[PDB]
């Protein structure tokens, strides 16, 4: 009964030398990947050559698009750094609907924005978050490589996003657009906790999607020229594993997930970790036990056929140490799957078995990362600090905790502190835009 429960959660429970295995392979990923072999790592030169180089000046428009929520900014830096915002909505019709409609939308926000802020005639360097995969050679240009996520917006791919924008406000005849950068979100989140702290050289989201960034050795960078300095590399470590590298991991789960998936084979290695995604691996798990005839008496719980009913904000709640179990039961009976308390008992487990491993996961990924700058710089010692995003991490009761663990447990010559970003991309966006005006100029 409980023995198998036990059994279906065995892959969920990574020892140590496993998951030092997935640092290793991670870190074997990124060197390939940078002297260009075939990784499943991309290792995207973002062409963001320094942290926040003390005082940049500017009053920026900015866009974060791909996240949760897609938002207009105006970011004012001065002395202080001073943002004003706005949520739009973007449905899964928009989404994977057509380019020229996704765009459109884009812009009609701006204009909105603008409109309501009095920003009117001038136009502004924007400094454009956009989470997804991209070919810069530059800082103001980004030709997307693939969506990812939730999105599947025609005729986008392959194309210059700046170059999409324009378009966009020709079509929609909006206000001329001035000196536009691209920036990963990942990117975005270091450079806005890298405002106030020096040591911050490494973004890591863990929300809709995981991703890092970090910065490089400009001369371990064969992609791009020059010797002499770093530049922050946009790992794009959701795709890691894509080659079929990480098979010693995947469960049963996951393959059901990958195939159910938007984008089957892409992204694996975000499968196993993020919002998106774990809530269905959980789903799953219950699907194939209630089968066995451990859960639920064996019945059919129809419910548990319909798809992204665990979300992250549910998967944050459930595990709450603060929650009784009848507690447990009523947001579960709340969200049309009422449970005795025996299978309350076993589908917390299965919650806390897969968000583990999440964190696990992605601690043995942040781990390769500070060994990587690390070793990259000769030093037997590091202290470096990480710009850290997403609802799952900033949320869930013990994700972000599991994870330090996990840094200690496999980089422990590396003093890693993490920083929660309190104020979005839009803020490091903004700091980036200040360079691609400079290096206009
Ligand atoms: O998908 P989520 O939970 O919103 O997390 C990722 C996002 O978190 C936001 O706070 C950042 O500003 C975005 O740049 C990022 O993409
Ligand atoms: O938003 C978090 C992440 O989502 C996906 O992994 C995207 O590929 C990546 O670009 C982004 O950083």
């Amino acid at each position: 009964s409980r023995r198998l429960l036990e059994e279906t959660l065995a892959p969920f429970r990574l020892n140590h030398d496993q998951l030092a295995a997935v640092q290793a392979q991670m870190r074997k990923a990124m060197a390939k990947g940078l002297r260009g072999e075939a990784s499943s790592l991309r290792m995207l030169p973002t062409f963001v050559r320094a942290t926040p180089d003390g005082s940049e000046r500017g009053d920026f428009l900015a866009l974060d698009l791909g996240g949760t929520n897609f938002r207009v900014l105006l970011v004012r830096v001065t002395t202080g750094v001073q943002i004003t915002s706005e949520i739009y909505s973007i449905p899964e019709t928009v989404a994977q609907g057509s380019g020229q409609q996704l765009f459109d939308h884009i812009v009609d926000c701006i204009v909105d924005f603008q409109q309501k802020q009095g920003l009117s005639g001038q136009s502004l360097p924007l400094g454009f978050t956009f989470s997804f995969p991209c070919r810069q050679l530059g800082l103001d240009q980004g030709i997307l490589l693939n969506w990812t996520k939730g999105f599947k917006a025609s005729d986008c791919e392959g194309q210059d996003v700046v170059s999409l924008l324009r378009e966009a406000i020709t079509r929609r005849q909006a206000v001329e657009l001035n000196v536009v950068a691209i920036v990963n979100d990942t990117v975005g989140t270091m450079m806005s906790c890298g405002y106030e702290d020096p040591r911050c050289e490494i973004g890591l989201i863990v929300g809709t999607g995981t991703n890092a960034c970090y910065m490089e050795e400009l001369r371990n960078v064969a992609g791009v020229p020059g010797d002499s300095g770093r530049m922050c590399i946009n790992m794009e470590w959701g795709a890691f594993g894509d080659d079929g590298s990480l098979a010693m991991l995947s469960t049963r789960f996951d393959a059901s997930v990958d195939q159910a998936s938007i984008n089957p084979g892409k992204q694996r290695f975000e499968k196993m970790i993020s919002g998106m995604y774990l809530g269905e691996i959980v789903r799953h798990i219950l699907l194939h036990l209630t089968s066995l005839g451990v859960l639920f008496r064996g019945q059919q719980i129809q419910r548990l056929q319909t798809r992204d009913i665990f979300k992250t904000k549910f998967l944050s709640e459930i595990e709450s140490d603060s929650l009784a179990l009848r507690q447990v039961r009523a947001i579960l009976e709340d969200l049309g799957l009422p449970l005795t308390s025996d299978d309350a008992l076993m589908v917390l487990e299965v919650c806390q078995a897969v968000s583990q491993r999440a964190a696990q996961l992605c601690g043995a990924g942040v781990a390769a990362v500070v060994e990587k700058i690390r070793e990259n710089r000769g030093l037997e010692e590091l202290a470096v600090s990480v710009g850290v995003d997403g609802t799952l991490y900033k949320l869930h009761p013990r994700f972000s905790s599991l994870v330090a663990a996990t840094v200690r447990e496999l980089a422990p010559r590396c003093v890693v502190t993490f920083l929660q970003s309190e104020d979005g991309s839009g803020k490091g966006a903004a700091l980036v835009t200040a360079v691609a005006c400079r290096l206009a100029q």
